[PDB]
């Protein structure tokens, strides 16, 4: 029973590029959901091994993380704000998809989602 390998940092092929709303996003949007008290679970791609979750990886085909986020935007990995955002919103997605409704993995998601929105109202014009 294994562990896939973690999303991709970076990728030779597709371009790269640094925007102010990329900036902000690792400057001030990850930087204030990284440090939140409820970040821990989210801070590194889920092991289905050391957690003892054999079903994980056969529900998420999709995870992401924001230990993946961090180091893709560090690469300079997207190329826009809204492939960065949307990484974030797979995140707390897959979080609701497979935790049952009342798990307090489910309410620190949904805490750390309502700081992301607050956050990125004032995501800059590009
Ligand atoms: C992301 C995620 N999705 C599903 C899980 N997790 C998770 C990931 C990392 C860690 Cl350290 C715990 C959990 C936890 C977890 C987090 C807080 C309280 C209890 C838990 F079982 N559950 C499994």
């Amino acid at each position: 029973s294994m562990n896939p390998p973690p999303p991709e940092t970076s990728n030779p092929n597709k371009p790269k590029r640094q925007t102010n709303q990329l900036q902000y996003l690792l400057r001030v949007v990850l930087k204030t959901l990284w440090k939140h008290q409820f970040a821990w679970p989210f801070q590194q791609p889920v092991d289905a091994v050391k957690l003892n979750l054999p079903d994980y990886y056969k529900i998420i085909k999709t995870p992401m993380d924001m230990g993946t986020i961090k180091k893709r935007l560090e690469n300079n990995y997207y190329w826009n704000a809204q492939e960065c955002i949307q990484d974030f919103n797979t995140m707390f997605t897959n979080c609701y998809i497979y935790n049952k409704p009342g798990d307090d993995i489910v309410l620190m998601a949904e805490a750390l989602e309502k700081l992301f929105l607050q956050k990125i109202n004032e995501l800059p014009t590009e």
